[PDB]
């Protein structure tokens, strides 16, 4: 046993785990499949890396819908503000942008990766690139060895699994970690994509009626209800995309899986600022100002023209009908479609194409203060391989950095 701790995976969690263990005085090996460490980290935040989020604790947890509450213990030890200080000290100043989102002053993800690599070098962590792991050996409820794809055996009593999820496999995250966890006794929460476009075969989608149409600042709901507020949506050839749709997508997936229906209902509130009474009266007070003018001109500007004209048809209103020859029941209907237009949807894009993989190693089986397995001694987990996931805004890297630091410092401590 040359190595006190072996960390498998050099994403943000693995890099923090290796630093965490080496600070505890352990001789640490960090293994990665790729020719470079931090490939996904290097593309994160549009190439700038949204490293963390400075919002208060309770808001951070709320933005991590996949087991955010599990992180309460971790955050007591090492939290968002601690992340900011940590990076400052490694010479990579951060800045705050919108909605609490923190980015390097350099505006370059590579800056973050390089700082972490420099700290590993300073601490004497051994790094082996192009070194894929095949499996982990366990005996007597304890970790015994890491087995490389080549067959090379690396004996150790402390292994940190930091290999990420299943999305964007070109970066190295191909779901290798789940089988190792199962071998160790763990359950895997069923995997689902997050932040992906939603599919629909509604006739109006198939006939491209609204294709390319952006609806700005809408409320998009998944009915049963889960609601994304004041975000933009886009109608595509295949369904719904844009921030509002992407946010709802994990909820579409779960629902379809739980229930075994072919479609589920979504609802679009195109004008969330205004209630159906205010909107109805707005519309009357305009139909009276110009009762001889065509309704398609009297009521322009409420929603984009293509959506407007589609909804008129749907409600059997001739756009050229005189504003004072349109029945008030048919206007009430138009207002209901402005506030709650239903769209049946029937799936989403795949996990390969997702932002983050939802599901993973169950956190019920992990000691929250340690990131240690409850089943196998000398086994630790961190990052996206765990069943933790965040919305966009820095939350996923927050969790990876935090869990990686706790897992690493616990391993390094245990190994001594
Ligand atoms: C396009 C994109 C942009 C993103 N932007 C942000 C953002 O701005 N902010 C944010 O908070 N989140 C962002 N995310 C998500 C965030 O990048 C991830 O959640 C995070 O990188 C997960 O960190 P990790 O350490 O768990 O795993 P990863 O970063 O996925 O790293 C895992 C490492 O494990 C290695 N590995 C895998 N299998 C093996 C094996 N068998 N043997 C050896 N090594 C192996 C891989 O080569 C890889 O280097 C983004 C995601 C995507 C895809
Ligand atoms: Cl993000």
């Amino acid at each position: 046993m040359h190595y006190d701790v072996i960390v498998i995976g050099g994403g943000p969690s693995g890099l923090m785990a290796a630093i965490g263990a080496a600070e505890e005085g352990a001789n640490v090996l960090l293994l990665d499949k790729g020719n470079k460490l931090g490939r996904k980290l290097a593309i994160s935040g549009g190439g700038r890396c949204n490293v963390t989020n400075r919002l208060p604790l309770d808001e951070i947890v709320k933005h991590i819908p996949g087991n955010g509450r599990f992180l309460y213990s971790a955050f007591s030890i090492f939290n968002n503000e601690d992340i900011i200080t940590f990076f400052e000290n490694l010479g990579v100043k951060l800045k705050e942008e919108d909605h609490g989102r923190m980015f390097p002053v350099s505006n370059k993800a590579q800056s973050v990766v390089d700082a972490l690599l420099t700290r590993l070098k300073d601490l004497g962590v051994k790094i082996r690139t192009n070194t894929p792991v095949e499996t982990i050996e366990y005996e007597n409820g304890q970790t015994k060895a890491v087995i490389l794809q080549t067959g090379e055996v690396l004996e150790t009593n402390h292994v940190v699994i930091a290999v990420g999820g299943k999305s964007v496999p070109q970066t190295g995250s191909t779901g290798d970690g789940y089988a190792w966890a199962e071998k160790a006794g763990h359950t895997i929460t069923e995997l689902f994509p997050t932040e992906v476009p939603i599919l629909s075969n509604e006739p109006f989608i198939r006939d491209r009626s609204l294709q390319g149409l952006a609806l700005r600042d809408i409320n998009l709901s998944v009915l049963n209800a889960i609601i994304s507020h004041k975000m933009d949506m886009l109608f595509t050839h295949f369904g719904l995309s844009g921030p509002a749709a992407l946010r709802c997508s994990q909820f579409v997936v779960k629902a379809l899986k739980k229930f075994k229906t072919n479609t589920i209902q979504m609802s679009i509130d195109a004008l969330p600022e205004e209630n159906s009474e205010q909107l109805f009266q707005r519309m009357l007070k305009q139909m009276k100002e110009d009762p001889k003018k065509g309704i398609k001109n009297v009521l322009k500007g409420y929603v984009p023209e293509r959506y407007f004209l589609f909804l008129l048809e749907k409600n059997e209103i001739d756009g050229s009908e005189q504003a004072g020859q349109v029945s008030h029941e048919k206007i009430r209907a138009l207002v209901k479609d402005f506030k709650e237009f239903t769209v049946n949807v029937n799936g989403t894009q795949s996990i390969e194409k997702a932002f983050v993989t939802g599901g993973g190693v169950s956190v019920k089986e992990i000691n929250p203060k340690e990131m240690s397995s409850k089943f196998t001694n000398g086994l630790y987990f961190c990052g996206e391989v765990l069943d933790i996931h965040g919305y966009t805004g820095g939350y996923n890297i927050t969790s990876a950095l935090v869990t990686g630091r706790i897992a690493g410092t616990t391993a390094g401590e245990n190994a001594k």
